[PDB]
């Protein structure tokens, strides 16, 4: 298996992209520990990693409401925060919290689960945008300065990818979606959540060591 | 004068780039309401719009100690928070404060003074990067967004630049900062601030309505 | 005059954005030596600066038929070479006939009139669109080496703006033009001629001395 | 079993720049490679690559010239300047063209560019060269998303820093000047093996990566981040 023998800490297993992440990474030999801690709280981070053991990967699987449609004026204070506290301070949190034990061992993978509306103008999602270009800012900032020490960290910008939070069910069914998604999305289709984490478990793998700090598009096309 | 008639607000007059863009933008023909009021408290961006009267530009001028070579390992949670309520939370406070009027005339202009560590790898700067990434991402949002309403928002990404944030003058003085910075800079020397105000004057005037939602790097080549 | 006592070369003066930069330029005290010499033959561009002589800014103005709506099984060789020869390989003749007399100086100007499809995916151009990314790439790969010399070289990259060449007038007057230019602009509108010179203006002046190869969108917030 | 188990791979000049290791990679995972010496500079000579081919499912548009590292802009004169244009774009162009329409027709197919971060960010003293990547960087993003309309993914590998013989042959790399500049501008510190490429190579030549579009991912140690 291509994560024979590696043990992986997936936050917030149960949302967004954890799902699959789990699948796949468990056919490929990982040990998937899935956490569903609450990391917007100081020091639950560090908590669940001394909890989890010995890690080879972190999967840094945030999302919050995108709030789709409400306009700038309609992004009031507590909305805007929410975007930060659900996505942005975590992140810092559980990185921080298991990249010591990376650096002892000179090696180690992060893979932040991210958005293509961190790359490109997303229509209707102000807060949200600016909070993954906040994610995205975080793996280019980190990434170049962890690769000294051997451990990756990247960013999957993914877009039009099905999953509860952005393109749930009853929200892609409707003529109306279908038609916009012909529009923008050059491949014509939505991904599976199973597509995203084969991508995840590239960049979790160590046949990926050589890509830091990257952002890759997962959209179809769209930011292309 | 490039900006003859206008009224320009200006946060943090006092701080990072707001002095050369009082002397430039006045020499232009603006009047510049200077304001020093903290936008960090919740309702005081508000308050000034009211007490500023009509505004046709807004200039975001926010800065926060970059903490230049502070590690991640090093970058607590009290530093990391410093960085968005200083620069992030404060920037849609006053766009989002300014924009009513700019839609009732269906004309305005926002300037944010940013960083091109919102760009690229910055060394030693990961929080201050990360909030940056924010703000770049707040103007890759709302400028298509303003956009459809007549106004500009743009993002100056500089770097190399004279300021007391992140370049003082008793940190490029030394010889081993000259020496770094000729490696780095291809222009091979720092921008003035009169330069910085000169690229905020072209935003800020008519004479750039096209320019949407962009980042104009600002740093004598070095994101190149 | 913002352009005082400055000597300009345009190429191709009578094309593309041409005529805009001799009115803009002229109107700020430049002397603008408007060129009309095909530059796709060897040698002309030395002849074209030798006769010149002092020349302060250089504005590279090249354009060819985009060929809207032709596909990549339709882009045949004729075509691709036609793009490549009439705006990628003129562009290094004249930039290399006008560095040398920067050089003895340490100062000079280039502005590389591009195109956004340089920066993203442009429906039904592929073959124009490879060609301005060429042309993209000199100035990313020329800008931080002429920055040594104190010579800036930068590049626009307009889109949705009025020319013979990409949006004349009976091509934007339709219906259906303006309900596409709406739905993929932010702004909604098309760019003046103008306007285009106005930010070549700055790019020419030294008041932009700091911006080293960079690429500038001028598209009404399309590619943001 | 193989990730590549029943594809057949087209590979051009698959004795150069990063070709021997995808040979040996795709190999492994069960592709059947289709290694092309061709010389693509000539017209006409990428149409007769891909009829005597036969079936294809991925194209690997493998191409190299040297960079002349050093060479300035003075010095780059018209035929430098286009030998790096008539060396690695045109021909991109011409192969691609030439294998779209069986893939067009299946509504199934695969193009991997092996590129260069030279496409993505200054390149220093290799002028001529890094255009004509950025050339090929807009040959994928322009064709990548007209491409998927029809199910096929075009992406673009922006490698620096990555073994082969054209780039960091013994004698570049062996100097204090090479290393120095290297530990200050490459995050990860170390060349990457050809088999690290081809492993990426590999990920966007699969089905595993149906999704990507036109992408540039850079392959560079964290060089242009
Ligand atoms: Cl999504
Ligand atoms: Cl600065
Ligand atoms: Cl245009
Ligand atoms: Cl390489």
């Amino acid at each position: 298996g291509r994560l024979a023998g590696k043990r992986v800490l997936l936050t917030n297993a149960d949302a967004y992209m954890g799902e699959a992440t789990v699948q796949v990474f468990e056919e490929e030999g990982a040990e998937v520990i899935a956490d569903h801690t609450d990391l917007t709280k100081v020091g639950a981070a560090e908590e669940v990693v001394e909890r989890a053991g010995h890690i080879d990967v972190l999967v840094a699987n945030f999302a919050v409401d995108a709030h789709w449609g409400v306009t700038v004026l309609e992004t009031d204070e507590e909305l805007w925060q929410t975007a930060y506290e659900t996505i942005v301070h975590p992140l810092h949190r559980i990185c921080r919290a298991v990249l010591p034990q990376f650096y002892e061992r000179n090696k180690g993978k992060i893979v932040v689960y991210g958005s293509a509306a961190a790359m490109r103008y997303t229509e209707g999602a102000l807060a949200y945008s600016t909070a993954r270009f906040a994610q995205r800012g975080y793996v280019t900032a980190l990434g170049p300065e962890a690769a000294r020490h051997n451990v990756n960290v990247n960013f999957i910008a993914q877009h039009w990818t099905q999953n509860k939070e952005y393109f749930w069910p009853e929200r892609i069914a409707t003529d109306e979606f279908k038609e916009d998604m012909a529009r923008r999305v050059p491949l014509g289709r939505l991904a599976t959540a199973r597509e995203h984490a084969l991508l995840a478990l590239f960049l979790a793998s160590d046949e990926s060591d050589f890509i830091v700090g990257k952002s890759i598009e997962f959209d179809g096309g769209w930011a292309t």
